């Protein structure tokens, strides 16, 4: 029964990776937020477990972290 709890944090865009990391594992315990650059690459599967946190190249977050 996973996913459930807090899923996406469409507020973290424009936050600190790991600012956001911090917030996303906090509020979802169920969570590991990954901090990935964007243009990077991810693996094409889906996971209840996982967050990634998209990040430019001064590691601010670009994308809306979201449970995936
Ligand atoms: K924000
Ligand atoms: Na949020
Ligand atoms: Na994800």
């Amino acid at each position: 029964s996973r996913c459930q709890g807090k899923s996406s944090w469409p507020q973290l865009v424009g936050s600190t990776g790991a600012a956001a990391k911090a917030v996303i594992e906090r509020e979802n315990p169920r969570v590991r937020a990954v901090i990935i650059k964007v243009g990077s690459g991810a693996t094409k599967d889906f996971r209840c477990d996982r967050v990634r946190v998209w990040v430019t190249e001064r590691g601010i977050v670009a994308r809306p972290p979201t449970i995936g």
